[PDB]
């Protein structure tokens, strides 16, 4: 690479992905059935020179289209989950965007990008990247100029987790929610211009198995 | 058979099927999801000596567990749908269960059992029956002592149908309700006993084709 | 670590009438009454194995059908119509007088082919132990409490009985279970 | 089965067995004589709504014909011992008969079914079922479909028992009757009909092993 | 099918030693340890696989006296009316009243150090093969000879040589492995 | 990857011990120790890959009285209320307060003296994989059931039969090997 063997590097004016069109798959994995697919999960909030974060928790019913899916089947589990940063502002964006992962409902997020930095999968990154990683989106290689994060799905506290609505995870208490929650992604940003600007968008791309079948109306 | 060569005929006390513990069944067909499963569908009025009918319109959304995942898709088609009886009374219930087929929602429903067994795929039966037959639920095989009605799933009016919710359905004029459902079926009894008997439940057994995913809010 | 096994009666099932009923059972160390005396001196278990099992007790002449399936969240509605509870894991809908001729399967370790159970996916379940807790002590929970507890919960429900109400049979378990870290009674339950 | 696979049961108005007419059988193994053989002990108590509980202790004295030929003998053993229940009500009998063992004379037998269901070897059944199973006493099959209690014959206290009468058994105190004794079985009943009805029978089909044979008037 | 308990449980806090001579003794029958008990009421026979009696110490080392344990066979027999009595006895080992406080570990671990203070019964050598269950307050009720029918083995632990003002020596302790077979109500047994 | 953190620290100096009975309790959580609970403060979610819980002694031998250890699995569990509720659970291990004191190269090497007084705690047996970190103070505030969550386990610590002027018997110490895994802030944790 340029750190070892000198190079150059040039910019243009912008740079964006263009999604190829896909259509959910499903699978039967023994009595398990297995959903693969990606979805447009979070639009950021306008990047500007102060600090701002969002969270969202990495539930089965959280991804809109698949939650209806997860209706029908008591537990889950996250076979792969892997979070994916998309661009739509010009390289004239100054800034930075960071995301990392937490793992106790209870946890207050990060109230800064230093903060953020220190912890885990924590990768900062400036808000007109990405583009020339679109391959990790459409096909299931993984450009190293790619901006990612992939959960470790292995490190969590419990084997599986029950399905629950969003709403109704929402009323619960930090604690409840542990125990349908294993993971939280945040996604903050800084150092933006006067005039703030929307950086980009967050997609998930997810391989995930549900187990027990259950009426749509009991769970 | 009896009828050409004689025999004879004994009767138990009663009799009934048991079913086989199962899992819905997902496929991909290219684009298209399919999903195979069997589902209870409705538990019979009490038969008693006076006439009384009952109707489901055969939606993809009438099957609860299937409605679920009917409302992430757009447009569907019967692969095959086998209406299945199962008794749940003795040998000395005295009376007949009827099935049969309409295709327009503006249609009256049969006042008869004559009226019924006129129609299409009409089958009259005794409340007690349909046990010796249980292998057409628990198996792909069609025994000739099952009690069952297969739609004629090739001849319906438009190629596709739109998903639709079985409360917005509801709400529909039967005309408008004609749009959205290609068949509907009866099931009526009469000459039971004075104290009424419920006679039985019906299944679907069904193979259904979804295409065209689309948000569920949206659907 | 203590293995037990044995099978008792677990529940004498709602008389089967016209309407349809329901009748669930956590199935926790502590339920059934026998296990639950030995559970108390244990500060955690795990089921190694479990048949819930269904006896008839009733006239074969009795109309109506009984089902039974598995559930895994206390904060779940029980079915409220066996339309509901036959799309539910492991549902089996049969009639009330099924497995007269399979009685067997509670003292030995045949299968008989007429039996009626059903096996928990015991190695599904979300924790690899769970604590004791006294019955009582589990219904003054919350749902969510409860989840901690309780690994599965089985509901029983029936409908088209006949005019007068019948009793139908009772619910049986059959287990093998693991028991771990004793403890004094009155410190745990 | 039908719990894994499904299927369909029935019922027919009444059945029972008929027994294969039989010679006790005798043999000879070294010293010891061997005595194979089946009796009807006992009839027992209609079944009625209220819960009801009959004993008998199973020792060499306790079948009539056999008792006889132990009066010569000091000690004996069993080899096996097989606890049969054979049907004479009809399939409209309502309840439960349940069966189990004990090994104490000082036990209290058990008060109701519940208590009976968690001792050894409770099986709990109907009244009317049992015929399907009338080759476990005809032959040396045990079909799935019979209902029997096998004794654990080698998880008794002592190796060999005194040979006494069940007179002076009945004379002794709980305690003293524990040396005579290995095992007891209970025989209990519930939710019967309101007019109680003879629900069966109770057969012991045994292989024993006598030693040390006795003048009968010391013995 | 049988089940197998372990634990470790206080089973006796002695009399304070004194100059004069005392004795107590111990039925080792499943249902005198308290918490076993519970477990063993539930099944109706049962043998030791393992019997470990061990004492622990409560005084300070500035206490003299003897404290000694031994095995009988028969409930038949009197209790040691003496040290002399009681050292001449199978497994009968002496000891001052603060001895073994070094040796502690073999209470919850698998170590069995060299300066604890125990008796391991001779389990296999027992005059019948299972031994049927019977509670505390209804064993006590029975004659000697009924007694034996239900117990195995008796610990007597007798002390004196102690100060004039008569000092709590120590505790008693069962650590056992036992093997529970057939069960049965509790009611019934 | 993770890291993984090896020490033993002072963790609760118990309460003088006297005639009558008391006991302490404390979480077996990251936090817990002062040491310890500053690296967790900075990971996610830990295990104990080894945990070991000592007793050292810093009383004359002149002392009487025990003091024993126990091990529990529910903070919704009542603590021991007699060194006989105590002695049924798991783990306890009865001992003069003056006992330890030739074991005490345990603290610092990797030798286990049989003289040594310990509780090794069974950190495979943990009803779940992983925990999350949370602060003493937080933990506190919780219920019983909301604890759990946090916390695998508790050890309690009871005495009596000390003297009439009560004794400060010892010290409760924890060696410890835990692997921690998901750096975090600690103002976020
Ligand atoms: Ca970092
Ligand atoms: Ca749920
Ligand atoms: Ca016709
Ligand atoms: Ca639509
Ligand atoms: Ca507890
Ligand atoms: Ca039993
Ligand atoms: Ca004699
Ligand atoms: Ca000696
Ligand atoms: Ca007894
Ligand atoms: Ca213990
Ligand atoms: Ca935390």
């Amino acid at each position: 690479g340029v750190s070892r063997a000198g190079g150059f590097v040039t910019a243009p004016v912008i740079g964006a992905m263009v999604t190829r069109p896909t259509v959910p798959r499903f699978g039967m994995r023994g009595n398990s059935t297995v959903v693969s697919n990606s979805e447009l999960i979070l639009n950021l909030t306008p990047i500007a020179l102060a600090y701002t974060v969002q969270s969202l928790p990495l539930i089965a019913t959280q991804p809109a289209w698949l939650g209806t899916i997860a209706d029908n089947y008591s537990k889950w589990r996250w076979v792969s989950l892997r979070i994916i940063y998309s661009p739509k502002c010009p390289t004239t964006t100054s800034g930075t965007v960071a995301m990392c992962l937490s793992y106790d409902r209870n946890d207050v997020a990060p109230g800064s990008r230093v903060q953020l930095s220190q912890t885990y999968k924590a990768i900062n990154f400036p808000p007109y990247a990405g583009y020339d990683g679109a391959a990790i989106l459409n096909t299931d290689v993984t450009p190293t100029s790619a901006i990612y994060v992939d959960v470790d799905v292995t490190r969590f506290d419990k084997a599986w987790y029950s399905t629950i609505g969003t709403a109704a995870f929402a009323a619960l208490t930090a604690f409840d929610q542990n125990q349908f929650c294993p993971c939280t992604v945040h996604i903050g940003s800084d150092g933006g211009p006067a005039v703030a600007v929307p950086p980009g968008d967050i997609f998930f791309k997810y391989v995930i198995e549900l187990i027990e079948p259950i009426n749509p109306t009991m769970n």
